[PDB]
């Protein structure tokens, strides 16, 4: 659908980049304002660093995935430097927010709350037939009202039938990704469940890097023995047994996202 017809295309004028939130290889992210008043986040592609068609595939997938628990596509600018504009999240990434004064004061109740918002957001992704493939505290975003939404959809995909198989030479963060995804390059909403498992460990330990004293090969060798992550310090035994269904050996034994939500709501209100 062409750009002079795209309901998503905006004149670049309408925008005003104020504070750079970050920079890397692929460009920059900025808070700014749309037509003066509405706070937004703007991702800009560093020319030449990656393909504009691949930059925008994120935007195009988000056009299809709209739900309160998901960070919302506002608009795109599809020339000079290419912009992706979204809804603004005031409190930045979950993984950082959990380390701040405010984050550090959160009760376990509040945390189990947030965890259920994330599972909700994924129960949508689940049911629309998408997979995320990058689910971790760094790719959860926090609002001014301490709610949570799924972010970063770089790797997110619609599936015809259950399997998405990566290209043989692909690497993903070992500590967060499911054995079959690391090994066979096969991803399903069940892989994402496994990661969610790992993210639970990030919520409940605030910041921390999962599998505390272990290198990647040590972490692989342990899984293969039938071990899983050592009960994080101060992790209610319940939520741990939950991470444990998230880490079942066979994916089809791994639970749904709707069910995780369901359970996380009980844990939450039971406290
Ligand atoms: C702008 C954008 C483009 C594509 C995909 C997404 C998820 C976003 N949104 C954001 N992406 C990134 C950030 C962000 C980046 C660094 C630090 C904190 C926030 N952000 C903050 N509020 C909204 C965002």
């Amino acid at each position: 659908k062409p750009w002079w017809e795209d309901e998503w295309e905006v004149p670049r004028e309408t925008l005003k980049l104020v504070e750079r939130l970050g920079a890397g290889q692929f460009g920059e992210v900025w808070m700014g304002y749309y037509n003066g008043h509405t706070k937004v986040a703007v991702k800009s592609l560093k020319q030449g660093s990656m393909s504009p068609d691949a930059f925008l595939a994120e935007a195009n997938l988000m056009k299809q995935l709209q739900h309160q628990r998901l960070v919302r596509l506002y608009a795109v600018v599809t020339q000079e430097p290419i912009y992706i504009i979204t809804e603004y999240m005031e409190n930045g990434s979950l993984v950082d927010f959990l380390k701040t004064p405010s984050g550090i004061k959160l009760t376990i109740n509040k945390l189990l709350d947030m965890a259920a918002q994330i599972a909700e957001g994924m129960a949508f992704i689940e049911e629309r037939n998408y997979i995320h493939r990058d689910l971790r505290a760094a790719n959860i975003l926090v609002s001014d009202t301490l709610s949570c939404k799924i972010a970063d959809f770089g790797l997110a995909r619609l599936i015809e039938d259950n399997e998405y198989t990566a290209r043989e030479g692909a690497k993903f963060p070992i500590k967060w990704t499911a054995p079959e995804a690391i090994n066979y390059g096969t991803f399903t909403i069940k892989s994402d469940v496994w990661s969610f498992g790992i993210l639970l460990t990030e919520i409940v330990t605030h910041g921390r890097i999962p599998y505390p004293g272990m290198t990647n090969p040590e972490v692989i060798q342990n899984l293969e023995r039938g071990y899983r992550m050592v009960r994080p310090d101060n992790c209610p035994e319940e939520l741990y047994q939950l991470m444990r269904l998230c880490w079942k050996e066979r994916p089809e034994d791994r639970p749904t996202f709707d069910y995780l939500r369901s359970v996380l709501e009980d844990f939450f209100t039971a406290t």
